[PDB]
């Protein structure tokens, strides 16, 4: 019943994630799974992420969070990893990147032949809900405006009556290339790796995973996989861990590392092997 404080710069999840991975990992709890193709995909990531990291096995991933063992130095040497293995399990995001664009572009296409800015359009619905979030969360300048450029100059092509259905499949055949950097700036932009998630939003990887993220003591009595058991407060997020597991499976070492979240993520400054 210990209350174990992650940190809140970067993805806080992320980070209270890596924690209570951790422990499952170091414990031996995960070791039947670590040949699935979720925790070879999570070996891959690590690799990637982590140049002195070598060789690739899951035996150096137990060694480097044995010796990186100060909670602070998981969440610097793990968080990132996650953040990009997450980024691995979006199957519904071209849809629903796809469904945004084509609300954008079925109510404001004459708006944005015009010439219209942002403010300007039309971004919520018949039922007050909201037509396009995730582009209108992009950066105005760096890309919103550049959207509308390229929005007008893709509509030129456009040779249809202007229903949802027409626009949709224009989008789907014509804006493939627009739709795939739009999937990336949502995905790990600046705004898009620091800007808060849900648990829901990493069912995709947790359940390749084999784990089951608890919030708030909302406990399945039917699920039997590996359970993480978080609390959500601002600027921080907290795992429980039991005593005998935090005593042996973290802080058994002293801080050795002294970076930011975001330096960590951008992954330049390299953590030295063990």
């Amino acid at each position: 019943a210990k209350t174990i404080k992650a940190t809140g710069d970067g993805a806080c999840l992320f980070n209270a994630v890596s924690i209570g991975l951790s422990v499952e990992i170091l414990s031996g709890r995960l070791d039947s799974q670590l040949d699935t193709p979720g925790y070879q995909a999570l070996l891959d990531e690590f690799a990637k992420h982590h140049p002195q990291f070598n060789p690739k096995s899951w035996k150096t991933l137990k060694e480097w969070l044995a010796y990186y063992n100060d909670t602070r130095d998981i969440e610097l040497i793990l968080a990132p990893v996650l953040f990009n293995l997450n980024q691995k399990y979006q199957d519904h995001l071209d849809e629903e990147i796809l469904n945004e664009l084509t609300n954008l572009v079925w109510k404001n296409k004459a708006n944005i032949e015009n010439g219209q800015a942002w403010f300007q359009l039309q971004n919520t619905g018949d039922l007050g809900e909201a037509l396009f979030p995730k582009l209108e969360n992009l950066d105005l300048k760096k890309d919103r405006a550049p959207l509308l450029d390229k929005l007008r100059e893709i509509l030129k092509d456009y040779k249809l009556e202007l229903t949802r259905e027409n626009v949709k499949q224009f989008l789907t055949e014509k804006a493939k290339e627009l739709l795939s950097a739009l999937k990336k700036k949502i995905s790990s932009d600046p705004h898009a790796f620091q800007r808060g998630y849900s648990c829901d939003e990493l069912k995709g990887m947790t359940d390749a995973l084999a784990i089951s993220l608890v919030e708030n003591r909302e406990e399945d009595i039917t699920d039997n996989r590996i359970k993480i058991r978080l609390e959500n407060q601002e600027e921080h997020w907290n795992v429980l861990c039991n005593e005998e597991d935090s005593e042996r499976f973290l802080d058994s070492t002293p801080s050795r590392l002294k970076m930011t979240s975001l330096e960590a993520y951008r992954g330049d400054k390299q953590v030295s092997a063990p």
